[PDB]
């Protein structure tokens, strides 16, 4: 089997991407944030504190003939941006782009933090990291990908995110028409539960490539590119007027600037992030100070290849016995 679903930016800055997901019988379609940096499939629901729902579509298990309470199971998760959610658990039928899993753990939110409430376009998350990070207790649950894996033509999914445009998540096959040149595969460590890999270096604009190992995670659920302070300083040094602002919370730059590209290494291959991808616009409405899309990972504890990086590539998440990551230009 295979599946194929279109993923769409939630706003004009590509802050996140939503993908339609069918849950239950008859289908209830929710727009979820596919997140390769976590492993919980959770939704706004009929159980979510009413004051914490503001425009989201909710899952109502009592209206699904295939929903069953997973008795005694609870979940609670915190993300790297400080947001959080928690609740209880149902199993139900979940379909993505034509691909169906029966008995999928659907984590029903009782509580969500303000960041989730305020984002009316995101109805929940669908985690695609390794199931060892799943927060359901006392019985840990599997991701949609893990459950689907044995039914797939190939044990893979691919992320093809657009710049200010729709893209695609595919399950079970590699669309050879969706990328240019060859796919370069690189080793993955699952030791921390992430799609963790090592980049072979970077370049700023038309500058020379610096060979240096950068350990990080491929995370579709993170907006920006978070790299070591040395790397990020070298990038923003090439932008007149750019500076790190503690009041704003990162590097800012004059909105009048033209940003240089940023290249990262995948083995002997290179992925180029155009300068425009690194522009996240005015820090506040009408400001002439703009927020940078490359930021320091110092104090995160991990480097994160978020959407800024991933949308410049066609990315293969290979969940074979020995997992790997593949990157192609497109």
């Amino acid at each position: 089997s295979t599946g194929s679903a279109t993923t769409t930016p939630i706003d004009s800055l590509d802050d996140a991407y939503i993908t339609p997901v069918q849950i239950g019988t008859p289908a209830q379609t929710l727009n979820l944030d596919f997140d390769t940096g976590s492993s919980d499939l959770w939704v706004f629901s009929s159980e979510t504190t009413a004051s914490e729902v503001d425009g989201q579509t909710i899952y109502t298990p009592s209206k699904s003939t295939t929903a069953k309470l997973l008795s005694g199971a609870t979940w609670s998760i915190s993300y790297g941006d400080g947001s959080s959610s928690s609740g209880d658990v149902y199993t139900d039928t979940v379909s993505v782009g034509g691909l169906t899993v029966t008995g999928q753990a659907v984590e029903s939110a009782k509580k969500v933090s303000s960041s989730f409430t305020e984002d009316s376009t995101i109805d929940g998350l669908l985690g695609l990291a390794f199931s060892t990070l799943n927060t359901v207790s006392p019985t840990q649950q599997k991701t949609f990908f893990d459950n689907a894996k044995a039914s797939l033509d190939s044990p893979v999914f691919t992320a093809d995110l657009g710049y200010h445009a729709p893209g695609t998540y595919n399950f079970g096959f590699i669309d050879t028409t969706a990328y240019t040149g060859s796919i370069t595969y690189t080793a993955v460590s699952t030791k921390q539960g992430f799609w963790e890999w090592t980049s072979t270096g970077y370049a700023v604009g038309s500058g020379t490539f610096k060979s240096t190992s950068i350990d990080g995670i491929a995370d579709t659920g993170t907006t920006l590119l978070y790299l070591p302070a040395t790397v990020v300083s070298a990038y923003w040094a090439q932008v007149s007027g750019a500076k790190s602002s503690s009041s704003v919370g990162g590097y800012v730059f004059p909105c009048s600037a033209t940003l240089p590209s940023f290249t990262f290494g995948v083995g002997s291959a290179r992925i180029v992030i155009p300068g425009d991808y690194i522009d996240f616009g005015p820090i506040s409405t009408g400001s002439s100070s703009c927020f940078g899309g490359i930021q320091s990972s110092a104090g995160i504890g991990i480097n994160i290849f978020g959407d800024v990086a991933l949308k410049a590539a066609f990315v293969v998440f290979n969940g074979a016995t020995t997992p790997t990551l593949g990157f192609a230009s497109k």
